[PDB]
């Protein structure tokens, strides 16, 4: 409840500071009006903004202030990249979806190929965001190489090959636990790693913040798998574990996230990012 | 062909070298057998790896030496980009193509799911090798602004959105070139201007180098159009031919070949120089 | 796993041959053809028959065979209460619910008035049910005293009663624990008990039944609340008041009470028999 | 005619006797307090009780003592039951009525949900009463199967879905009296069915008590039917509108003599005469 209340006022502060400069800077930054269209589409399509929201809370958690001119477009970069993801997983030649969140996909209301074109155009603009203010270049390099390193053929794209080829195929445990670390841990990783770099962390913290990143990643997944079974499905944790196992297996991880945080010198670091764990306490 | 003596003898040397370790690099950055396979299958396809011999031709001409443990992997960055908006380019969402160069597209070979994903993970994998061996932070930042620039929403994917947009529309000639500046211009641009960002160019040779290299990217696209009306493989509406006829689409690109070699003479001439204004004898301007 | 496949078999023989003869049952025992047609359109509308499953899981595991001449009826009056209460849940004056199971309610299909009918038909025909065949009269009105109890107003009527009076209320936990106890606990404790008098269970084994029983029926509701909420309404739910992970944790440690209840018991296979009942909530639905 | 002495003495001793528990017992069995206080509100709306009587005038005529801790609950059951069907009678998806003796319904009152709830209430806790006391489980059992039959989808409920199935209906009067025997036929004969129940009657006696029982049950109604005429649509389906008022006073009159001939069957006793006299609550002259 309190620690609840404590997450929910930081998203009702954040979202609307982090979504507010959005429509803007992708047409800046556009040379298409069409294109320029589909991208925001997407962006603006009411996600949580759950991983720059990390970023900045991994910021906040070690006393580094959030600068707009310098931190606002590298921190959104990973949101843009994340939005390419779903805009390209909803192709026809993907999972073919014609609706999310109860609204037209992308590739419906803009055809396939535009579609394409607006994920490949936001994945690009990721990268010039993390490199387009004034940080130093050594900060902006090492956040290139790790997005690069979250995003490409040994993560999250790794991660969607796995998923495509596995369609018909029901997985070992094992095997699901690495297509879910690379299609969506890493670039959880990579939002708690964002704000280590940009917070320019003591080197002997990294690994409880990482350790966090990755049990958060590994419960957001769980959680994931979990609301889509009852919502309605055998490469998912009820499908491998039943559903008092899959459940069993987020509150596991949960408390392996919490017991990392433990490994923070300072409560205010502990109870700064421990507040995540509440977003499994409410639906989507 | 009008390929010179310099032009063949660069190209002998080096795409063997540049092509050598591509094949393990990607495997080595990969933790998909298929994916690797997709993104290999692709790159390997052939090319004339005319973006990355840019970057090297115009590395030398600043005096600067390639280390392949330094540049190999930025250098050929570009050309995983490259690869990945053919791949894209031929998928059955866009321009829907069964061959290229007389050898299956990838979507073909691998499906359309698994190509979409092998350009995904080539454009991805263009930053990772950017930013991956010990060059200086300033030197990589640099390059990832300029390859973003060249290649995302106001270049490369502006350009094939106004294709997509332009399938049935019959363009002035105003509008195609911005078309071509942005689909096909911006890379090459770029392929030069990194060559400057590693070989540490002296500011004041930036304009003659960058004229250079717009009026490389633009001779590029005039013969391209010019061998798409001029000759059969192994509609033409918004091409230079098609706008100007096929004497006007040579004597433009006759103009623009001489436009740039006359930037380069704004620079001290040089052996190594020679070499890079020799890549525009690539393009024969006497098939018109 | 085992015990799934164990609980999903119980099920495939079992529901089939308890639903043949409720059609003919009710309108044998109807006298309006409306009304029999009412009563039996929501019977008939697709339930799990979690209820008197129970009943024939827990008589069998004592070792009386169900008996559908003696037993079928009396096992079934669970069932018709159940559907009552279905009923009169959907009815404009309580929920006002114009579907369920993706199928029209009582009272779109027939009207309020024959909708409010069909369930009084229903709750009266229970008690019609139990004391219909020949079983021992000691028997009749020990399921007659147990329904009776568990259904009425200090049971799932009074349980209706505080969900009508909780509408735009926050309760606190306490007050929900009640209000689920009595709305939905009751009749799970009931279908063990009837079962318990069906079988003629020594006395010494009816606390680990009913703490089975009354286990089950908390988690039934936990898992209908997490299942509701993940599909002002939310804040009376366990996920409401604990969050879904609390509401999850709650259910898992409300399992293994239950499984714990079972292990008071004599014999492996009348511990086995009831604990493949926890495998109802390793599933979606 | 006159109200015969006999009954009212009988209705003096026992009316107040049946009451005087009713308000402690059912907050006692309920376990939410709204509830409690719905369902009472409308069992203590000061009905006549003339079912719980007619069980108890039939329990003395054979002999049997009423004991309270044994039987009033078993035998307020009935009324319990009868309350219920008022309740839910009064309902807006049933007849709407706002008013019942010139004030509030429960509805009204209470709500129609909790309206019917209470009536939901009220016929379970019916049951709980039959099987809550130290009688022998073959009388609990067979007054349960009695009350259950009655007040069922065979007995009341189908006369109450006959009924709203007529609203706007001329029944003739071969429907009618199918109506009658469903709707308040059946309580008035389980009534007396009760008594024999309790009172152990001998085999040989029920047709001669179940026929006065249903002569009773015929004579309530048409009685009903002519009080509805005769003080202040529906009141086209009652005897006096299907006969006139004469011919429902000669249905009336005709229907006591045949319930007090059936009860001639049994051997006279001054028990036999206090349960004959309920005859007399129904005025012959009401119609003049």
């Amino acid at each position: 409840s309190l620690i609840n209340a404590r997450l929910i006022a930081f998203e009702d502060q954040w979202v609307p500071a982090l979504n507010a400069p959005l429509k803007q800077a992708i047409l800046a930054d556009s040379q298409d009006a069409q294109l320029a269209a589909a991208m925001t589409y997407s962006v603006l399509a009411g996600g949580k903004r759950l991983r720059p929201l990390l970023t900045v809370a991994t910021m906040q958690s070690l006393g580094v202030t959030f600068v707009p001119e310098r931190h606002w477009r590298p921190v959104m970069a990973l949101e843009l990249l994340h939005t390419y993801s779903l805009i390209h997983d909803d192709l026809p030649a993907m999972d073919n979806d014609a609706l999310r969140r109860g609204e037209p996909t992308n590739h419906v209301k803009f055809g396939a190929g535009m579609a394409t074109l607006a994920g490949d155009g936001l994945l690009t603009l990721a990268f010039q965001w993390l490199t387009a203010t004034d940080l130093p270049a050594t900060m902006q390099a090492a956040l290139v190489q790790a997005l690069a390193t979250a995003a490409g053929p040994s993560g999250m794209v790794a991660g969607q090959a796995k998923d495509i080829q596995s369609e018909h195929v029901n997985l070992p445990l094992s095997q699901l636990r690495v297509l879910h670390k690379e299609k969506t841990g890493a670039l959880l990783h990579y939002a708690v790693q964002a704000g280590l770099i940009l917070g320019q962390a003591p080197e002997a913290q990294w690994p409880a913040y990482l350790q966090f990143a990755d049990a958060f990643g590994l419960a957001f997944q769980i959680y994931d798998d979990i609301l889509d079974v009852v919502s309605s499905a055998k490469n998912t944790y009820p499908g491998k574990l039943g559903l008092i196992g899959a459940n069993q297996a987020l509150i596991d991880t949960i408390h392996s996230g919490q017991a990392a945080l433990q490994g923070l010198p300072t409560s205010t670091q502990r109870d700064d990012l421990a507040a995540f764990f509440s977003y499994f306490d409410t639906e989507r």
